[PDB]
């Protein structure tokens, strides 16, 4: 119910009762009111209250950074972070789009993404997320939020909830059973929470059949009262549909005030009237002030000097770092057969492909609103979380200007003729292709992609560009960006395709991280955040079409289902290649863990003892190859064949160490209460089984090099 005494939260609960107490019901009506559809100079804007010195809240998009800003950076999209599997440079990613935030005059940036989780690879928003996780989500969503509002930034955790499809977002009611709500689902926003997150917005889809921001279930009982959320609920924009049952469900903040054309204006005037009318108890709307000043007052914006509002400031300082660091360790390495990666002073090169040179995706043009185009190079998907590049680094030019550095010649075909390609690539002695896909929010349709991509193949003719690359030329590597997973089965059935590198998405350092990786600057170390199949028929899911998305599958999703089903994915979840070996020994269980329900009182997080840590697994790792390298080993937990049917493995832990020839390093996972918990439906609660837990660890969710057990009596 509330936060407790000196803790962040308690002592702006304090300072928002002392606030709310010298307002009237107009001030407080301002307060949770959007002013209208672009009423205000931000995406979201509400009415100051002179009378405590608060301002117009202004709140703008998005989770890679500040929208329609022309001073600020073009951080990774989320998914690129979670592929570094790197926690520093996760928090780091959050605080310099904080930095970006508050120096641009924004309190409230939109973001991060915790749903859409990403069942479905097809999904046209998962890119903005961070992989299909909860568990690695979760700890992405945390570092985020910590790093974000360490700045004193207010951050929102979208979407809230089982926003999973772009089709009928806004319609569909997504319908799955408690467990998979809460055990799946919910999960990450509970990281949100715990970290302290200053706002969460309500999605645009139904939760069994009722609108995620009229639902009383998942905003009052679940994230208000069992994960403890101290903060703000705000819509999604124009995700309103009434005023008084908004209201007395836990919604707090009406965003953006009214619909695009500037009508369905549910709050303002007539919140004004419904509380008058005794359709709304005052009671209700103190609460959403309390909440909404309490964020104001967590993240120190009440204190003078809060820069004011201007997206024309450049704010970019030397924040590339961050998306070079990302681009760069978030590529994956798929196949690298003959040791053809990491190149060294080839005589000639080909680069092909429309998607290896600038165009009007890198350029910002007015034919790529929102990025709402796959045209040149590819850094981000479509929609409200894409940004204006303040630059754009394309793979061609930092090929050829590395390759022109050491003699070598570069041949170009900028364009995604097959033709053109295989004329290009003919004589040389490796053949670099370059092919895409991408994806967005749903209300731009991209090629035929209304938003949800169509299918899993490469958009412009991607597969038939490598064939024809392939005819011409026997030493072929294929560089893929992409919003998600791509099958890949006719580039692999080709012999002359001996490398296959995952870029991701990179932003406006794509060129500079893939010649990183390229020439072996450094060894690629990025591993995969969903799985890539054999065949499109593999997913247990698919966009639907209907009205209703049963969510039948429950907890197994991704590499859940691929484990359960028994079926073998061509690249699994947590796979990455590197250019050196490493060798896992001496694998340690360190436990004092009681089984049973959560016994903590519930403080922001859920039961107090639920992120509190109460084992630890321990591996050594050495780099038993030739060349210097990073390794992620990660933590699979099988929980006891007694307790509630359960995936066979789930991610509870990964590390990140760079190691040279030789060097040995100790891989540490921390165990909370909730790692080796599942959801009790019947209780609400989260339990600890008793019985022994299967711990795996290895270099991804298949390829496990040591295995113990943590027993719970
Ligand atoms: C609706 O939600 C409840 C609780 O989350 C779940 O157990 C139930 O199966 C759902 N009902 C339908 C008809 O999908
Ligand atoms: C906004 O910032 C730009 C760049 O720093 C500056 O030139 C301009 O004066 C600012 N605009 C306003 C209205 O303060
Ligand atoms: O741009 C404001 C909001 O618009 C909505 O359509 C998107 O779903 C949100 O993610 C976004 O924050």
């Amino acid at each position: 119910v509330v936060p407790p005494a000196g803790t962040p939260w308690g002592t702006a609960y304090d300072k928002a009762k002392a606030a709310l107490a010298k307002l009237n019901l107009q001030d407080k009506v301002g307060i949770v009111s959007g002013v209208g559809w672009n009423g205000g100079p931000c995406v979201g804007n509400t009415s100051p209250a002179s009378k405590i010195s608060y301002p117009s809240l202004c709140l703008q998009d998005g989770p890679l950074g500040v929208r329609y800003s022309t001073g600020s950076t073009a951080f990774t999209p989320g998914v690129q972070a979670a592929s570094t599997w790197d926690v520093n440079l996760i928090r780091e990613r959050g605080q310099f789009i904080g930095e970006e935030v508050k120096a641009s005059g924004i309190h409230v940036i939109l973001g991060p993404v915790a749903g859409p989780l990403g069942k479905t690879p097809q999904g046209g928003r998962n890119w903005e997320g961070f992989g299909v996780d909860p568990y690695l989500t979760g700890i992405a969503m945390g570092q985020t939020i910590n790093g974000i509002q360490s700045v004193g930034v207010q951050a929102t955790a979208k979407h809230y909830i089982l926003n999973e499809q772009e089709l009928n977002r806004e319609t569909i009611s997504s319908n799955p059973d408690d467990r998979t709500l809460h055990e799946l689902y919910t999960w990450p926003f509970a990281d949100a929470v715990q970290a302290n997150v200053a706002s969460v917005m309500c999605s645009y889809n139904k939760v069994n059949t009722t609108w995620a921001c009229e639902d009383q279930y998942t905003l009052q009982t679940v994230l208000k009262d069992q994960l403890g959320f101290p903060g703000y609920v705000m819509t999604d924009w124009n995700a309103q549909h009434t005023t008084v049952q908004s209201a007395n469900s836990g919604l707090d903040m009406s965003m953006p005030g009214t619909d695009f054309n500037g009508n369905n204006r549910l709050w303002g005037p007539a919140l004004t009237n419904a509380v008058n009318s005794n359709q709304v108890p005052t009671s209700r709307v103190d609460d959403m002030v309390t909440r909404i000043l309490a964020a104001w007052y967590l993240t120190g914006q009440d204190q003078a000097g809060y820069p004011s509002f201007n997206i024309s400031r450049n704010v970019q300082g030397n924040h590339k770092t961050n998306v070079r660091a990302i681009a760069r360790d978030g590529i994956v390495l798929l196949k690298n057969d003959a040791n053809i990666l990491p190149l060294k002073k080839p005589a000639s090169i080909a680069v092909v492909g429309s998607a290896a040179i600038i165009g009007n995706h890198a350029r910002n043009s007015p034919s790529c609103n929102d990025k709402g185009c796959d045209d040149g190079a590819l850094g981000m998907g479509w929609g409200s979380g894409a940004v204006n590049y303040p630059y754009f680094v394309a793979p061609y030019d930092a090929i050829n200007t590395r390759a022109s550095s050491q003699g070598t010649q570069v041949t170009l075909s900028n364009t995604d003729n097959t033709s053109s390609g295989a004329s290009a690539a003919r004589g040389k002695d490796v053949a670099i292709v370059f092919i895409t896909a991408d994806s967005g929010e749903g209300y731009i349709t991209v090629e035929g992609n209304a938003g949800d991509r169509n299918n899993l193949d490469p958009w412009h003719n991607g597969n038939a560009l490598v064939q024809a690359v392939a005819g011409a030329n026997s030493n072929v590597i294929v560089v893929v960006h992409s919003v998600g997973a791509i099958i890949l089965e006719q580039i692999l059935a080709l012999p002359q395709v001996k490398a296959v590198v995952w870029a991701g998405l990179p932003s406006q350092e794509s060129g500079n991280a893939l010649v990183d990786v390229l020439w072996g600057d450094v060894s690629p170390s990025g591993k995969l955040v969903y799985t890539i199949a054999k065949s499109p028929n593999d997913y247990n899911t698919r966009i639907v079409s209907g009205g209703s998305d049963s969510f039948s599958e429950g907890l197994f999703i991704d590499y859940k289902h691929f484990d359960d089903a028994n079926i073998t994915p061509r690249y699994e979840f947590g796979y990455g290649l590197s250019y050196t070996k490493f060798n896992y020994s001496r694998l340690s269980v360190l436990s004092t863990a009681k089984s049973g329900p959560a016994t903590g009182a519930v403080v922001p997080g859920g039961p107090s003892d639920l992120f509190q840590n109460v084992a630890t697994v321990t591996v050594d790792i050495a780099n038993s190859g030739q060349v210097t390298g990073a390794e992620v080993a990660q933590l699979y937990i099988t929980y006891p064949s007694s307790a509630p049917r359960t995936p066979p493995k789930q991610l509870r832990g990964f590390a990140k160490l760079n190691l040279t020839p030789g060097q040995s390093g100790t891989a540490t996972f921390n165990i909370r209460r909730r790692d080796l918990s599942y959801w009790d439906t019947a209780s609400q609660k989260w339990v600890v089984p008793s019985g022994s837990f299967g711990i795996s660890v290895g270099a991804s969710s298949r390829d496990i090099r040591l295995t113990s057990t943590l027993s719970v009596a």
